């Protein structure tokens, strides 16, 4: 009547066989898991991470959350651990008027979207929600102070959060220009009603969440192929969360019940995670959610073979929205074909078909412009300018192949689709700007062909 819970995701129990290489495990349950967006992962029972800190020399900021349905808040922007602890068991405490570890998940649930939608309930809660640093590190074991052998175990393990960036089979490893918030781990500290609103990753990558320690965090998915959807019924709701943003730190996010989704035939999933358990989530699949009490999370985004092609309908979705980029997909693409000879055979081979659909538009788009008068040409190092020097001024999207730039607007680019949009001046005085000619091109793809055999 009030709350429907949404079907529960699947959930699935590898063997020590089947964990031992995370990139083929997710490979294998992708069939399944793209069609609820999220899944569930438990790991072989004696698979155990130590956890250890000192409550009193961990400190963080918080932030403080207002809990209303359709509201505006934005995506980005002192106590020790202890301390949190402390306000968050006493909060949970005193709003049921029970002790904690008997207050049942189900009812946490349901008051949750009983309090959001009320709108003479005005409760805030607060959370922690950072990268690792000096004063709030991982979660998982680092190399640095002397290791005992439990933790050396886990140093190396692929489901170490930290190591999963730089493994083999994934693609964001060898980007070099620095994206520290996308292949840095995040820490999360949780309490009671604390939330996370609608949203998809950065670039439609994957994200994998584990929960250390404490009480569940209740989660919920949409899969990919339902994200237009999604995004049409919040439209219609909340209008003021569509408006242009400036920049990446002007994003705005809300919460918003699940059953106005379903309503609307959108396809919804659930699960509560517990501690000890991993949920992942699949390119631009929709997720939300609210932790049940006092806990301590890490998260990292990835992107896998699987995820080239969408990475790239990603930066073009992005120059219809004009939306900034995080990097230059085609830059990544390029500096793995300038490393061809050490790359993973079966990445190579993926690479390779992304970069002849990359050549082959480039073509196209240059024998455009060159017919809109655009005669002069030179040579750019692209990966070179910080990345605020080479937005398109009408998209926002980062350039790296080619740009047009006029002596009239000094400093200033449009990417090859907005050549009408620099300048009142005659295309002839325009200059095309390229990293590579052609015929550069086509001996880096042969290369990646070669090592793919
Ligand atoms: O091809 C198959 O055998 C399966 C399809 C689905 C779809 C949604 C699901 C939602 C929750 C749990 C399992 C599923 C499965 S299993
Ligand atoms: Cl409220
Ligand atoms: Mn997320
Ligand atoms: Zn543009
Ligand atoms: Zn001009």
């Amino acid at each position: 009547s009030m709350f429907l819970p949404p079907p529960e995701c699947p959930v699935f129990e590898p063997s020590w066989e089947e964990f031992a290489d995370p990139f083929a495990f997710i490979h294998k349950i992708r069939p399944i898991a793209e069609q609820t967006g999220i899944c569930k992962v438990r790991p072989p029972p004696d698979w155990q991470p130590p956890f250890a800190c000192d409550v009193d020399k961990l400190h963080f900021t918080p932030r403080i959350q207002r809990l209303n349905e359709l509201e505006a808040q934005t995506r980005v922007k002192d106590y020790t651990l202890r301390t949190f602890g402390e306000m968050a068991d006493a909060f949970k405490s005193d709003y049921f008027n029970m002790p904690v570890h008997m207050v049942p998940t189900e009812l946490v649930e349901k008051e949750f979207w009983r309090l959001v939608s009320t709108i003479e309930e005005d409760v805030t809660v607060e959370y922690g929600a950072d990268i690792a640093s000096k004063e709030f590190g991982s979660g998982f074991p680092v190399r640095d102070i002397k290791l005992s052998p439990e933790e050396e175990e886990y140093l190396d393990s692929g489901w170490n959060l930290n190591n999963m960036p730089v493994m083999e089979q994934s693609v964001l490893a060898h980007i070099t220009a620095d994206i520290c918030g996308m292949k840095l781990p995040w820490l999360y500290v949780g309490m009671c009603f604390s939330s996370f609103c609608w949203h998809i990753e950065d670039h439609w990558s994957y994200s994998i969440n584990y929960l250390h320690w404490g009480e569940p965090k209740t989660w919920y998915g949409v899969p990919g192929y339902a994200a237009e959807q999604l995004e049409n019924v919040m439209k219609k709701l909340a209008p003021e969360l569509f408006v242009s943003q400036p920049d990446l730190l002007h994003q705005l996010v809300t919460i918003m019940n699940p059953n106005t989704l379903m309503t609307h035939e959108v396809p919804v999933y659930r699960t509560n995670q517990c501690a000890g358990e991993f949920v992942i989530t699949f390119p631009r699949a929709y997720h939300s959610g609210f932790n049940q009490g006092f806990n301590f999370a890490e998260a990292v985004n990835f992107c896998t073979v699987d995820w080239l092609p969408l990475g790239r309908q990603c930066v073009e979705h992005y120059r219809l929205l004009h939306r900034y980029c995080v990097f230059s997909h085609d830059e990544m693409i390029c500096k793995m074909a300038s490393k061809a000879d050490v790359l993973d055979v079966v990445v190579a081979s993926t690479v390779q078909k992304d970069m002849a659909i990359m050549i082959e538009d480039e073509k196209a788009l240059r024998e455009t412009v060159r017919k809109l008068g655009v005669i002069d040409s030179e040579r750019m190092d692209f990966e070179l300018l910080p990345d605020d020097e080479r937005q398109c001024v009408k998209c926002k999207t980062t350039c790296f192949m080619s740009a047009i730039s006029c002596s009239c607007k000094p400093g200033l680019l449009v990417c090859l689709h907005h050549v009408k949009e620099l300048c009142s001046c005659p295309p002839y005085k325009y200059k095309l700007r390229y990293r590579y000619t052609l015929d550069d091109l086509y001996p880096m793809m042969n290369a990646l062909k070669l090592r793919a055999e």
